[PDB]
């Protein structure tokens, strides 16, 4: 479907976009799931009005007038439900919340559209009064949302004059379809920001994988599947060590789908490392770097909320957990070489092409049906 398409386009928009603007170093990875980070959009998309609203839609290239809001809706509701329908063998933790100082007014149609579009709950908080319960409160619905995985989204209370807060945490544990052999996994060498040698848990994979080299990237792709190939992680290897930083500079939409239409299968060793990411960002000065700034202002628009002007976003706070093991629903198999034999003789298969992701790489984890998305890394450091 066309819609479908549309929004996996914007989310995948905003997600490279988010990437090129977070603040980095070459001894940080950086970590995060554009789709929680559109929901959070989502949230405010819902309860916005005027010029608030006008901001949010254009910055995805359409006027307000250019979208049935019913539709929006609609297509996250459809992408929630295939959120919630995976199979166990992905573990997907998904926590969503609006969290308002108290007394400003809830509208039943925002909370039912919370509910159905993002699976998001509206919270009320006494920030000025009560700063320390209302921390209590957040940590708590977290760690009951995320079952355990995370306990906290806040140290200290937040400020006396916190008016509304988007809060989106995540955890994800998939299942290759192929298995990584557990025996194979050995201390290897990885280029650390691109010129520091460390040895790093590296595990080891022969299999047939969807791969292209891609020119304009200057990057091999490959594609490795969860089980059912609802998800993949397709990983963004630069040829060159330090190539990384050019690498973000070209990667748009536009030629991350061109890369991804020429991928075909081919028998290849593959080296990835055994890893584990939890960040947290405050996303408000990255979301205004990209030109989201009325939702923020004092002159915010979220009368949707509230059925008045009232609310503004004071922060959004984003946590996102991965884990990367060896785990998989089926052993690696090769085809092999084919060939049509006439003569008997002595036959040589060609060496196997090899991608050892041993430098600075981007990993995306995409849903394989709509091409949305979900997590976004960069690895600059093991």
């Amino acid at each position: 479907s066309q819609d479908k398409w549309e929004l996996a386009r914007a989310n995948n928009y905003l997600g490279l976009n988010l990437l090129k603007q977070l603040p980095s170093n070459d001894k940080t990875n950086v970590f995060f799931s554009p789709f929680s980070v559109s929901t959070a959009m989502g949230m405010a998309y819902a309860g916005a009005r005027g010029d608030t609203l006008e901001q949010l839609t254009l910055n995805f290239g359409y006027a307000a007038d250019e979208l049935n809001e019913g539709k929006v809706l609609a297509l996250f509701k459809e992408q929630l439900q295939s959120t919630n329908d995976l199979p166990h063998d992905y573990t997907l933790n998904i926590a969503n919340a609006a969290v308002a100082q108290e007394g400003y007014g809830i509208l039943p149609e925002y909370t039912d559209a919370l509910t159905s579009s993002f699976g998001a709950e509206y919270i009320e908080a006494d920030f000025q009064k009560r700063g320390q319960e209302a921390i209590q409160k957040i940590n708590a619905w977290v760690s009951n949302r995320t079952h355990g995985k995370v306990q906290s989204l806040f140290d200290e209370p937040p400020d006396f004059s916190t008016r509304l807060i988007l809060l989106n945490a995540i955890y994800y544990k998939g299942t290759w379809l192929y298995e990584f052999d557990k025996t194979k996994t050995k201390p290897r060498s990885f280029y650390n920001g691109g010129v520091e040698k460390v040895q790093v848990p590296m595990m080891r994979l022969k299999s047939t994988l969807n791969h292209t080299y891609n020119a304009i990237l200057n990057a091999d792709l490959v594609d490795l599947p969860y089980v059912g190939n609802d998800f993949s992680m397709t990983i963004i290897l630069p040829r060159e060590k330090t190539g990384l930083a050019s690498l973000k500079s070209v990667l748009t939409s536009q030629t991350l789908n061109l890369a991804l239409q020429n991928m075909y299968p081919k028998d290849m060793k593959l080296k990835l490392p055994k890893f584990k990411l939890d960040t947290k960002y405050t996303l408000k000065p990255t979301l205004e770097a990209m030109g989201i700034t009325k939702i923020f202002s004092a002159d915010a628009d979220l009368s949707g909320i509230s059925g008045s002007r009232n609310l503004y976003v004071s922060d959004v706070l984003h946590k996102a957990v991965l884990e990367v093991n060896e785990e998989g629903s089926e052993a690696a198999a090769v085809t092999g070489f084919v060939i049509q034999l006439r003569t008997a003789a002595f036959v040589t298969p060609p060496p196997l092409p090899k991608v050892y992701v041993d430098h600075p790489f981007i990993f995306l984890i995409r849903n394989s049906k709509t091409n949305t998305i979900m997590f976004l890394g960069e690895i600059n450091a093991l």
